[PDB]
Protein backbone atom coordinates (compact mmCIF):
# COMPACT_ATOMS: atom_id res chain seq x y z
CA UNK A 1 0.00 0.00 0.00
CA UNK A 2 1.10 3.55 -0.72
CA UNK A 3 0.39 6.47 1.56
CA UNK A 4 0.62 10.17 0.95
CA UNK A 5 2.68 12.07 3.57
CA UNK A 6 0.81 15.02 5.02
CA UNK A 7 3.15 17.56 3.47
CA UNK A 8 2.61 16.21 -0.06
CA UNK A 9 -1.11 16.78 0.42
CA UNK A 10 -0.52 20.14 2.09
CA UNK A 11 1.31 21.47 -1.00
CA UNK A 12 -1.55 20.08 -3.13
CA UNK A 13 0.62 17.84 -5.28
CA UNK A 14 -2.18 15.29 -5.85
CA UNK A 15 -4.25 17.91 -7.72
CA UNK A 16 -1.33 18.41 -10.10
CA UNK A 17 -0.96 14.64 -10.54
CA UNK A 18 -4.65 14.47 -11.46
CA UNK A 19 -3.99 16.93 -14.32
CA UNK A 20 -1.24 14.68 -15.66
CA UNK A 21 1.61 16.63 -14.09
CA UNK A 22 4.27 14.48 -12.46
CA UNK A 23 7.62 16.12 -13.28
CA UNK A 24 8.16 13.90 -16.31
CA UNK A 25 11.00 15.20 -18.46
CA UNK A 26 12.41 17.42 -15.70
CA UNK A 27 15.90 16.78 -14.31
CA UNK A 28 16.24 17.35 -10.57
CA UNK A 29 19.58 17.04 -8.77
CA UNK A 30 19.70 16.32 -5.05
CA UNK A 31 22.92 17.84 -3.68
CA UNK A 32 23.21 15.99 -0.40
CA UNK A 33 24.65 12.85 1.23
CA UNK A 34 23.82 10.69 -1.81
CA UNK A 35 20.68 8.71 -2.69
CA UNK A 36 20.38 5.00 -1.85
CA UNK A 37 18.84 2.45 -4.16
CA UNK A 38 15.28 2.04 -2.96
CA UNK A 39 12.15 0.42 -4.47
CA UNK A 40 10.28 3.72 -4.19
CA UNK A 41 12.97 5.73 -6.07
CA UNK A 42 14.19 5.83 -9.66
CA UNK A 43 17.72 7.26 -9.68
CA UNK A 44 18.84 8.16 -13.19
CA UNK A 45 22.47 9.13 -12.54
CA UNK A 46 24.65 11.46 -10.59
CA UNK A 47 28.18 12.03 -9.34
CA UNK A 48 30.16 12.20 -6.11
CA UNK A 49 32.37 15.10 -5.06
CA UNK A 50 33.18 13.68 -1.61
CA UNK A 51 36.74 12.30 -1.60
CA UNK A 52 36.80 8.70 -0.43
CA UNK A 53 33.07 8.18 -1.09
CA UNK A 54 33.15 7.60 -4.82
CA UNK A 55 29.67 5.98 -4.87
CA UNK A 56 26.52 8.07 -4.96
CA UNK A 57 24.78 5.76 -2.45
CA UNK A 58 23.73 7.40 0.82
CA UNK A 59 25.63 6.58 4.01
CA UNK A 60 23.66 9.12 6.06
CA UNK A 61 19.96 9.02 5.19
CA UNK A 62 19.20 12.65 4.57
CA UNK A 63 19.74 12.65 0.84
CA UNK A 64 17.53 9.59 0.32
CA UNK A 65 14.83 11.23 2.46
CA UNK A 66 15.02 14.52 0.55
CA UNK A 67 14.91 12.61 -2.75
CA UNK A 68 11.70 10.84 -1.76
CA UNK A 69 9.91 14.08 -0.92
CA UNK A 70 10.73 15.26 -4.44
CA UNK A 71 10.17 12.05 -6.34
CA UNK A 72 9.03 8.94 -4.46
CA UNK A 73 7.40 6.79 -7.12
CA UNK A 74 3.63 6.69 -7.62
CA UNK A 75 2.87 2.99 -7.23
CA UNK A 76 1.46 0.54 -4.66
CA UNK A 77 4.20 0.88 -2.05
CA UNK A 78 5.81 3.38 0.23
CA UNK A 79 5.15 7.09 -0.13
CA UNK A 80 4.59 9.58 -2.97
CA UNK A 81 6.71 12.53 -4.07
CA UNK A 82 5.59 15.95 -5.18
CA UNK A 83 6.99 15.16 -8.65
CA UNK A 84 6.93 11.32 -8.83
CA UNK A 85 8.16 11.21 -12.44
CA UNK A 86 11.04 13.68 -12.02
CA UNK A 87 14.35 12.48 -13.42
CA UNK A 88 16.26 12.12 -10.27
CA UNK A 89 20.10 12.65 -9.93
CA UNK A 90 22.21 11.82 -6.88
CA UNK A 91 24.86 14.54 -6.45
CA UNK A 92 26.87 13.60 -3.40
CA UNK A 93 28.40 16.74 -1.88
CA UNK A 94 28.13 15.75 1.80
CA UNK A 95 29.61 12.60 3.29
CA UNK A 96 28.06 9.98 5.52
CA UNK A 97 28.57 12.29 8.50
CA UNK A 98 26.30 14.86 6.95
CA UNK A 99 29.06 17.37 6.11
CA UNK A 100 31.13 18.40 3.12
CA UNK A 101 32.91 21.51 2.01
CA UNK A 102 32.04 24.57 0.05
CA UNK A 103 34.26 23.13 -2.67
CA UNK A 104 32.32 19.85 -2.89
CA UNK A 105 29.00 21.71 -2.89
CA UNK A 106 30.29 24.05 -5.61
CA UNK A 107 31.45 21.06 -7.67
CA UNK A 108 27.94 19.61 -7.39
CA UNK A 109 26.42 22.90 -8.57
CA UNK A 110 28.79 23.04 -11.51
CA UNK A 111 27.93 19.43 -12.33
CA UNK A 112 24.25 20.37 -12.32
CA UNK A 113 24.87 23.21 -14.78
CA UNK A 114 27.02 21.03 -17.02
CA UNK A 115 24.58 18.09 -17.07
CA UNK A 116 21.30 19.68 -18.00
CA UNK A 117 19.62 19.91 -14.59
CA UNK A 118 16.49 22.04 -14.40
CA UNK A 119 16.34 22.08 -10.58
CA UNK A 120 18.99 21.61 -7.89
CA UNK A 121 17.86 20.89 -4.32
CA UNK A 122 20.33 22.10 -1.65
CA UNK A 123 18.99 21.01 1.76
CA UNK A 124 22.18 22.36 3.35
CA UNK A 125 23.95 25.50 4.41
CA UNK A 126 25.85 27.57 6.91
CA UNK A 127 25.37 30.91 8.68
CA UNK A 128 28.50 32.27 6.94
CA UNK A 129 28.85 33.36 3.33
CA UNK A 130 31.17 31.65 0.87
CA UNK A 131 32.62 33.19 -2.30
CA UNK A 132 33.21 29.69 -3.69
CA UNK A 133 29.75 28.67 -3.10
CA UNK A 134 28.25 31.95 -4.37
CA UNK A 135 30.14 31.72 -7.68
CA UNK A 136 28.79 28.21 -8.22
CA UNK A 137 25.18 29.22 -7.44
CA UNK A 138 25.48 32.01 -9.99
CA UNK A 139 27.11 29.72 -12.57
CA UNK A 140 24.42 27.06 -12.22
CA UNK A 141 21.75 29.75 -12.48
CA UNK A 142 23.34 31.04 -15.71
CA UNK A 143 23.08 27.47 -17.06
CA UNK A 144 19.34 27.39 -16.36
CA UNK A 145 19.33 25.58 -13.02
CA UNK A 146 16.76 26.69 -10.44
CA UNK A 147 18.72 26.44 -7.17
CA UNK A 148 16.35 25.72 -4.28
CA UNK A 149 17.93 25.91 -0.81
CA UNK A 150 16.97 25.50 2.85
CA UNK A 151 16.78 28.59 5.02
CA UNK A 152 18.39 26.85 8.00
CA UNK A 153 17.37 25.53 11.39
CA UNK A 154 18.76 28.05 13.88
CA UNK A 155 15.43 29.80 14.49
CA UNK A 156 16.99 33.16 13.65
CA UNK A 157 15.47 36.05 11.74
CA UNK A 158 18.20 35.88 9.12
CA UNK A 159 18.70 33.11 6.60
CA UNK A 160 21.76 31.04 6.00
CA UNK A 161 23.89 30.55 2.91
CA UNK A 162 23.53 29.64 0.10
CA UNK A 163 19.79 30.25 0.54
CA UNK A 164 20.48 33.92 1.31
CA UNK A 165 21.96 34.57 -2.13
CA UNK A 166 19.73 36.29 -4.66
CA UNK A 167 20.07 33.43 -7.17
CA UNK A 168 18.94 30.79 -4.67
CA UNK A 169 15.26 30.26 -3.93
CA UNK A 170 15.18 30.13 -0.11
CA UNK A 171 12.69 27.79 1.57
CA UNK A 172 11.55 27.83 5.19
CA UNK A 173 9.52 25.23 7.07
CA UNK A 174 5.95 25.15 8.30
CA UNK A 175 4.04 22.85 10.60
CA UNK A 176 0.61 21.24 10.38
CA UNK A 177 -1.07 24.48 11.55
CA UNK A 178 0.56 26.52 8.77
CA UNK A 179 2.78 28.26 11.31
CA UNK A 180 6.51 28.71 10.90
CA UNK A 181 8.33 25.85 12.59
CA UNK A 182 10.24 27.29 15.55
CA UNK A 183 13.59 26.31 14.07
CA UNK A 184 12.91 27.72 10.60
CA UNK A 185 15.13 30.66 9.72
CA UNK A 186 13.40 33.68 8.25
CA UNK A 187 14.02 37.26 7.16
CA UNK A 188 15.68 38.93 4.23
CA UNK A 189 15.98 36.70 1.19
CA UNK A 190 13.28 34.20 2.26
CA UNK A 191 11.22 33.24 -0.80
CA UNK A 192 8.63 30.65 0.24
CA UNK A 193 7.80 27.99 2.83
CA UNK A 194 6.70 24.37 2.80
CA UNK A 195 6.05 21.51 5.25
CA UNK A 196 9.07 20.64 7.38
CA UNK A 197 7.83 18.88 10.52
CA UNK A 198 7.15 15.15 10.85
CA UNK A 199 7.91 14.54 7.15
CA UNK A 200 7.88 10.86 6.23
CA UNK A 201 9.95 9.81 3.21
CA UNK A 202 12.16 7.11 1.76
CA UNK A 203 15.15 6.04 3.84
CA UNK A 204 18.11 3.68 3.41
CA UNK A 205 17.55 0.05 4.25
CA UNK A 206 14.56 0.05 1.97
CA UNK A 207 12.38 1.70 4.58
CA UNK A 208 10.61 4.97 5.45
CA UNK A 209 11.33 7.47 8.21
CA UNK A 210 10.35 10.90 9.43
CA UNK A 211 12.57 13.94 9.83
CA UNK A 212 12.16 17.60 10.75
CA UNK A 213 13.96 20.52 9.19
CA UNK A 214 14.14 23.15 6.51
CA UNK A 215 15.86 20.32 4.64
CA UNK A 216 12.43 18.64 4.40
CA UNK A 217 10.63 21.81 3.28
CA UNK A 218 13.08 22.49 0.41
CA UNK A 219 12.28 19.33 -1.64
CA UNK A 220 8.55 20.12 -1.61
CA UNK A 221 9.44 23.30 -3.50
CA UNK A 222 11.98 21.57 -5.75
CA UNK A 223 9.26 19.08 -6.67
CA UNK A 224 6.72 21.83 -7.25
CA UNK A 225 9.22 23.51 -9.57
CA UNK A 226 9.41 20.29 -11.58
CA UNK A 227 5.62 20.21 -11.91
CA UNK A 228 5.65 23.80 -13.18
CA UNK A 229 8.46 23.02 -15.65
CA UNK A 230 6.55 20.04 -17.06
CA UNK A 231 3.52 22.25 -17.59
CA UNK A 232 5.60 25.11 -19.01
CA UNK A 233 8.64 23.61 -20.77
CA UNK A 234 9.78 26.93 -22.21
CA UNK A 235 10.08 28.63 -18.83
CA UNK A 236 13.30 29.72 -17.24
CA UNK A 237 14.43 29.19 -13.67
CA UNK A 238 13.31 32.75 -12.88
CA UNK A 239 9.88 32.29 -14.43
CA UNK A 240 9.32 29.10 -12.42
CA UNK A 241 10.53 30.70 -9.17
CA UNK A 242 8.35 33.75 -9.65
CA UNK A 243 5.28 31.68 -10.51
CA UNK A 244 5.70 29.49 -7.41
CA UNK A 245 5.89 32.65 -5.28
CA UNK A 246 3.00 34.37 -7.04
CA UNK A 247 0.74 31.36 -6.53
CA UNK A 248 1.75 30.62 -2.93
CA UNK A 249 -0.80 31.04 -0.13
CA UNK A 250 -0.02 33.95 2.18
CA UNK A 251 0.51 32.81 5.76
CA UNK A 252 1.60 36.08 7.35
CA UNK A 253 4.38 38.56 6.95
CA UNK A 254 6.88 38.36 4.15
CA UNK A 255 9.62 38.56 6.76
CA UNK A 256 8.48 35.28 8.35
CA UNK A 257 7.10 33.24 5.36
CA UNK A 258 8.23 34.98 2.21
CA UNK A 259 5.45 34.53 -0.33
CA UNK A 260 3.85 31.88 1.86
CA UNK A 261 2.96 28.23 1.47
CA UNK A 262 3.82 26.66 -1.89
CA UNK A 263 0.70 25.49 -3.74
CA UNK A 264 1.28 23.07 -6.59
CA UNK A 265 -2.40 23.16 -7.56
CA UNK A 266 -2.43 26.93 -7.99
CA UNK A 267 1.00 26.85 -9.69
CA UNK A 268 -0.12 24.35 -12.37
CA UNK A 269 -3.74 25.58 -12.88
S1 LIG B 1 18.20 19.68 7.35
O1 LIG B 1 18.07 18.23 7.70
O2 LIG B 1 17.10 20.46 7.93
C1 LIG B 1 19.82 20.04 7.44
C2 LIG B 1 20.22 21.47 7.20
C3 LIG B 1 19.66 22.31 6.27
C4 LIG B 1 20.15 23.59 6.17
C5 LIG B 1 21.08 24.16 6.92
C6 LIG B 1 21.48 25.57 6.69
C7 LIG B 1 20.97 26.30 5.72
C8 LIG B 1 21.69 23.30 7.86
C9 LIG B 1 21.26 21.99 7.99
CA1 LIG C 1 5.31 4.89 -3.76
CL1 LIG D 1 -4.35 18.14 -3.82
Amino acid sequence: AQSVPWGISRVQAPAAHNRGLTGSGVKVAVLDTGISTHPDLNIRGGASFVPGEPSTQDGNGHGTHVAGTIAALNNSIGVLGVAPSAELYAVKVLGASGSGSVSSIAQGLEWAGNNGMHVANLSLGSPSPSATLEQAVNSATSRGVLVVAASGNSGAGSISYPARYANAMAVGATDQNNNRASFSQYGAGLDIVAPGVNVQSTYPGSTYASLNGTSMATPHVAGAAALVKQKNPSWSNVQIRNHLKNTATSLGSTNLYGSGLVNAEAATR
